[PDB]
């Protein structure tokens, strides 16, 4: 006996980690019936490959009436890119002011409506976007972007030296939220205070109902204290700009300014994470594309847009109809909730030649992973920068990587992607040495 092996028979597989997975990926059934799929529950995005579902809708039922599920009601499903683009543009005949996602739209409202940017229309929206325009311009964001790049490169290099890591928790969770609170102007000491306070605010399972409300309350109260320091000292950060500006003739109320600050920490976080996690997974699925990125045969800018188009973390956003509309001969009445499906739109063969090919040098690439029109993502440039920085770090300091355990999906009828991605990273060893002589 020189080298030893395990002894098994028809069983004997021990759990390695907290999961009990055996496969890198799973073949999901491709459904054919339209009525067999319920879009309300998250599970139907994890058990199904909706590729054929979405094209059946995109060719025969562009404006499809989804049936009522459990408690009322049914809703309109919009699949085609041109249709989705057109409805995003209309903030007059449609509104976000009664919610912009399935949960809020089907429940019949958003509690922050008329105050929070995403759920506000008319003059109030126009004014809120204008005061924040300069704060989100490339020029003002350049120091932020530069810091994102430093952080991402450090997190990737450490993950590369480590070799064995869970990409979600060790890299992806560690960029977006710290970026946005930096932009908001919270001190570094107060960051961990915000993180643990938000985690329970967004907890579900299982007097825990109000525990989440109090957690949210405390964040809002803390921001209100940072707001108070508007008069004390303006600081160029978003909190300061919002507290010291006025729209249109009147100053913004404590609740509004503070509620939008919180909307920034909600929106600046998960959706970027999901994109970053998705890119890494997709590179292991399409090695030639990864090779193309690593060997510098495609620009980071172009590659970034393809990763965004591929991931499409926010599967849908929705509106409610104020006045009656007529699309494709069919009637959309007042009160009806419409859902615009970005993930189907970024797979439309009408706009994207060979839609299910992951192509880093794809052009044109006019996706709608961010919105379109008035509600077009405020932090699109940030989302881009965070992906851009990851891609740049990856091609500089790694030669390749591989999925190491069964990845874990997030459960949402609205967002998609992974919460856990075990990877083995193969580091560019000589590149790290160059990073170590300069830094440290
Ligand atoms: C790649 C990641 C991201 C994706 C896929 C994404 C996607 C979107 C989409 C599709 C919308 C339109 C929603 C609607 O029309 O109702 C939107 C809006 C918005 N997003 Fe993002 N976003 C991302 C990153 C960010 C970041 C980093 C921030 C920074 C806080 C952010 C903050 C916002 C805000 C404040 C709005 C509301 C815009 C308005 O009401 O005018 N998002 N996002």
């Amino acid at each position: 006996g020189s080298s030893h092996h395990h002894h098994h028979h028809s069983s004997g597989l021990v759990p390695r980690g907290s999961h009990s997975g055996h496969m890198t990926a799973h073949t999901l059934p491709i459904p054919d019936d339209i009525s067999t799929i319920n879009l309300t529950d998250p599970r139907t995005y994890e058990v199904n490959d909706l590729s054929e579902y979405w094209r059946q809708l995109r060719t025969t039922r562009p404006l499809y009436w989804h049936p009522p599920v459990g408690d009322a009601p049914g809703f309109w499903v919009v699949s085609r890119y041109a249709d989705v683009m057109a409805l995003y543009k209309d903030n007059k005949k449609l509104t976000s002011e009664k919610g912009n996602v399935l949960v809020t739209l089907l429940a019949g409202g958003d509690s922050a409506a008329g105050k929070m940017l995403a759920v506000t229309d008319g003059a109030m929206h126009r004014g809120l976007r204008n005061v924040l325009l300069k704060s989100f311009s490339p020029q003002a964001l350049k120091p932020i972007v530069d810091q994102i790049r430093v952080n991402t490169t450090r997190l990737v290099v450490d993950a590369a030296r480590r070799g064995e890591c869970d990409f979600a928790a060790d890299v992806a969770e560690q960029i977006p939220l710290n970026t946005i609170s930096d932009l908001l102007g919270v001190p570094a000491a107060d960051r961990e205070f915000l993180l643990k306070l938000n985690k329970s605010a967004l907890s579900s399972e299982d007097q825990s109902a109000t525990d989440a409300w109090l957690a949210r309350n405390e964040i809002l109260l803390y921001f209100s204290e940072l707001v108070a320091e508007r008069r004390a000292k303006p600081t160029e950060d978003v909190i300061s700009v919002l507290a010291n500006s006025m729209v249109d003739g009147k100053p913004l109320t404590e609740e509004v300014i503070v509620l939008n600050c919180y909307s920034l920490i909600l929106g600046g976080d998960e959706t970027s994470r999901l994109s970053m996690i998705d890119s890494v997974q997709t590179f292991t699925q399409y090695p030639d594309q990864w090779e193309l990125l690593r060997d510098g045969k495609v620009t980071l800018e172009s590659a970034t847009e393809e990763v965004l188009r591929w991931a499409t973390p926010a599967m849908h956003f929705g509106r409610r109809a104020v006045t009656d509309m007529e699309l494709h001969g069919q009637v959309i009445a007042a009160g009806d909730v419409v859902t615009l499906w970005n993930n189907s739109a970024n797979r439309d063969e009408e706009v994207f030649a060979d839609p299910y090919a992951f192509d880093l040098n794809r052009s044109p690439n006019k996706h709608i992973t961010f919105g379109y029109g008035p509600h077009f993502c405020l932090g699109a440039y940030l989302g881009r920068a965070e992906v851009h920085a990851l891609l740049d770090a990856l091609r500089t300091y790694t030669t390749g990587f591989e999925i190491t355990g069964e990845p874990q999906r997030i459960h949402s009828n609205f967002l998609t992607g992974l919460s856990r991605l075990p990877v083995r990273i193969q580091p560019n060893e000589a590149a790290i040495a160059a990073y170590d002589s300069d830094n440290g």
